[PDB]
């Protein structure tokens, strides 16, 4: 498991949390020195549990798939969630089984229907530790439409920054003061799937992408990534999505 306390939260300490949650992902192999996630993992082991703590102490523990770094579901005091999904549901086969009841919640984890359950953007949500703090306090208590919210602030505060240095490094600088999303962290989100097959198909390409990468740079220019020199491939990406789940 992995823990992150709000309380006392800052930038050190958001840095060792998202260090932790990396590292608690298995992987057997790197790919141009990048963690290569597995292509699978049998039964309860596929689930990482992430104990999130508010400014208040209040708590709830978020189950992570860890081939992919998708958030199935979490549990809040005695009443578990999950997505309306297949992978979430075979994910409450194995987590949170003590809970007392269990709310599928109305729609999936894709940014797309979370987003429409919200009512709005990605590109419209602060987010932050000051976000996040509010996201586990959201989540405490059901409300589906203000859930959906939290969970887009959840999802970019851990996964999408285990994922990539620069997106942890934008909630670092919104440690007390919450912002929208850079445009370049949304390109990331969005690219996550496409760079780590990119990056794949170049071994055995001479470190070249069989398909180039759009992305959207840090002053707003979008670029095109076509190697493995790249800077989003050195010194930015964490983690591989395996190609056998692209
Ligand atoms: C590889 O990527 C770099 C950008 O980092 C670019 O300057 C270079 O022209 C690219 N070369 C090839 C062969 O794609």
């Amino acid at each position: 498991d992995v823990s992150f306390r709000l309380s006392g939260a800052d930038p050190s300490s958001y840095g060792m949390f998202i260090k932790d949650l990396r590292n608690a992902l298995p992987h057997t192999e790197k790919v141009y020195n990048i963690p290569l996630l597995l292509p699978s993992v049998s039964g309860a082991g596929r689930y990482l549990l992430m104990h999130l703590f508010n400014y208040d102490g209040n708590t709830i523990t978020v189950a992570v798939d860890v081939t992919n770094v998708y958030i199935m579901g979490y549990l809040a005091l005695t009443t578990s969630y999950f997505f309306n999904e297949p992978a979430a549901d075979l994910a409450s086969q194995y987590v949170f089984r003590s809970a007392r009841r269990k709310i599928t919640l109305p729609y999936s984890g894709n940014y797309e229907r979370l987003q429409i359950a919200a009512g709005k953007p990605r590109e419209k949500i602060p987010i932050g530790l000051p976000a996040l703090d509010t996201a586990i306090s959201t989540l405490l208590h059901y409300d589906s439409t203000a859930a959906a919210g939290a969970l887009l602030v959840l999802i970019q505060t851990t996964a999408e920054a285990a994922r990539f240095k620069y997106i942890e490094q934008q909630i670092q600088e919104r440690a007390y003061r919450d912002e929208v999303p850079s445009s370049a962290t949304i390109s990331l989100e969005n690219s996550w799937s496409g760079l780590s097959k990119q990056i794949q198909l170049a071994q055995g390409n001479n470190g070249v992408f069989r398909t180039p990468t759009v992305l959207v740079d840090s002053k707003g220019n979008r670029v095109q990534i076509t190697n493995v020199t790249s800077n989003v491939v050195t010194s930015n990406i964490q983690l591989l999505l395996n190609t056998k789940n692209i």
